[PDB]
């Protein structure tokens, strides 16, 4: 049997399961009677990132209609989509191009977890959840919820919910301390840095494997830069909400797993408008897309040495600004060092 506590037997089976694998394979409409879960192949992943990346020219420059009309075929081939009795759409469209860069992204880290859950499962003397714990490379431990992190952390996500986002409630139902190999080594070198906050990245529960044992990852030299607000970065926010919604949740499917890094910010190169950042203007560590809504500066705690933005959702005083709320990224993947994964529940309002 298992030697792990129950809720991290539980995380387990969640971020393994096979049918949530499926299913977030059929949302981004792929046909996975001609490409079942087994043929995701990591080269096939960066050819059609290519192909993204070729097609976006051209709708961008006014290419000739035969070339969008044959890449939109190679990616179709490469990339087999089921439509119904729908014609497939051309990617001659800048947001369906977008749509097919993310589906890419999550395809990379769902390529990951098959790869780990098919990989090596050879042992009797080992429970199968064990063996899979010990492939993700990341200790991972259940945070009391009495505790001082406990408490700091669940006023976090109840001061943060925004406004815009009461389509829902959110129930913080475990808390995990997790920390994966050699990450606190690699972003070493980061404790330099002044402005380290701890940040929300959400994400789908089919990520997670990727997530945990490849670590936040940045998107490979083939994607496109425009198909990314500011460039391609990681994301996070500093409003719960934010970025729960992209844990995809629903009310058939109501929970969501989401992460707390603590991010190396240092000078922030501050926008008000979306902006594909190629490189940093020297003196810069990352990029902060200016919200109208922020939480409380004078709330502003700290755990550890870095700082807990917990506080209440507060108007900012920018007015020209084209977000609601405050975006961060950064560029180099040792920036980041996940702290905490919380399992939430949401509770979706009703009829």
């Amino acid at each position: 049997k298992s030697k792990l506590a129950k809720p991290i037997q539980d995380l387990i089976k969640m971020i393994f399961d096979v049918e949530s694998m499926k299913k977030a394979m059929v949302e981004f409409e792929i046909d996975l009677q001609k490409m079942p879960l087994g043929k995701l192949s990591k080269r096939q992943i960066q050819s059609a990132y290519s192909i993204l990346n070729e097609v976006q020219q051209a709708v961008s420059d006014g290419g000739s209609e035969s070339q969008i009309l044959d890449l939109s075929n190679r990616f179709y081939t490469l990339i087999p989509h089921d439509f119904g009795m729908k014609k497939p759409p051309l990617l001659s469209n800048l947001e369906y191009i977008q749509a097919k860069v993310q589906m890419l992204d999550n395809l990379l880290d769902i390529e990951v977890a098959y790869s780990l859950l098919r990989g090596g499962n050879e042992d009797g003397d080992k429970d199968p959840i064990d063996i899979n714990y010990e492939k993700l490379r990341t200790d991972i431990k259940v945070v009391d919820k009495d505790s001082e992190e406990a408490k700091i952390i669940k006023q976090y996500v109840k001061n943060t919910h925004a406004a815009t986002h009461n389509a829902y409630d959110l129930k913080v139902v475990e808390i995990f301390r997790i920390e994966r190999e050699g990450e606190s080594q690699r972003y070493k070198p980061f404790k330099q840095l002044h402005n380290r906050q701890l940040l929300w990245h959400g994400s789908r529960t089919t990520n997670f494997a990727g997530i945990l044992s490849q670590g936040l990852r940045i998107a490979p030299p083939e994607a496109p830069v425009t198909g990314y607000m500011f460039g391609k970065g990681i994301y996070f926010a500093d409003m719960v909400s934010k970025s729960a919604n992209y844990c995809h949740t629903s009310q058939a499917d109501p929970i969501g797993l989401i992460l707390l890094g603590e991010v190396a910010l240092g000078n922030m190169y501050e926008l008000k408008n979306a902006s594909h950042i190629t490189k940093l203007p020297k003196g810069k560590h990352s990029v902060k897309g200016l919200g109208k809504t922020a939480p409380d500066p004078t709330a502003t705690t700290t755990l550890d040495g870095v700082e807990v933005p917990l506080g209440n959702g507060i108007s900012t005083g920018i007015n020209d600004t084209c977000l609601l709320y405050n975006e961060y990224i950064v560029y180099d993947v040792a920036q980041v060092n996940l702290k905490y994964l919380l399992k939430l529940k949401f509770n979706y309002k009703t009829s």
